[PDB]
């Protein structure tokens, strides 16, 4: 329940998907979401670009969604992972993500927090590619993806 | 408080560091930790290797630490990020991380979950490099790193 056993060949990117739910000791719920940009195993986002997307979405997701724990790039680089304090709400996360991506696509200012003081690899960034990935997702159109379990 | 404003030029990798604390509506605490392998801006872990480390630590951290929400690679690729349900406990996370790294360094079996069904980029893995990064951290020696705030 904390991490659904997803069949990666059956999903349709881009999408938002509830990936698991963890209940805290006092009864609160931590919802985990799979924010998929690319189709699994059909290519990956460049390290620089996903790093920049991390910098931009960290802030833009919080402008549109409450209770965000963190937004992290997935090791597979086809999307972002995000934990949110609150009961599952795929529709609300989808709308927040869509709004955050519009902010990212239209981000023509310096990348926030890029320096040796605030960033662990300040030289590895790509705004242009980050913005274009946001645009591609919006062009294709997002949807809530159901979890197809493996056998 | 949910994300301390760290001065990246003052830390000493490798280390474990409480990076922030988020309190849930019912009063539980979600502790966030910075598991730093490399010194900020002195190099990065290859995408394949960090992806494999993600696969291995997801399981090995849970063998040694309760309440783990998720273990994710940082966009800067100098370490891993992890959220844990529970009050701050840097010492306990350090010991868990050390034990998990010994499991990783000694992992000579197939990488878990590597296939088109269970992984979003199954072709991008590097066990050898993953294991060597675990060994390097253990050789250098871990310590709990205090957060030096920026000005
Ligand atoms: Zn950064
Ligand atoms: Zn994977």
């Amino acid at each position: 329940v904390e991490s659904f056993d997803l069949d990666h060949t059956k999903v349709k990117a881009p999408y938002v998907r509830l990936a698991g739910v963890k209940t805290t000791p006092k009864g609160d719920q931590i919802s985990k979401y799979d924010l998929r940009f690319l189709q699994p195993n059909q290519g990956a986002i460049d390290p620089a670009a996903i790093h920049t997307l991390e910098h931009l979405l960290a802030g833009y997701m919080r402008d549109h969604l409450e209770g965000v724990v963190d937004v992290s790039p997935m090791g597979c680089r086809t999307g972002m992972y995000m934990a949110v304090i609150g009961e599952p709400d795929e529709q609300g996360v989808m709308k927040a993500f869509e709004a955050a991506l519009k902010d990212t696509a239209g981000h023509d200012q310096p990348i926030p927090g890029v320096s040796e003081l605030e960033c662990g690899n300040y030289r590895d960034h790509d705004l242009a590619a980050a913005r274009q990935h946001a645009r591609d997702v919006l062009d294709q159109g997002l949807k809530v993806q159901e979890t197809i379990l493996l056998e």
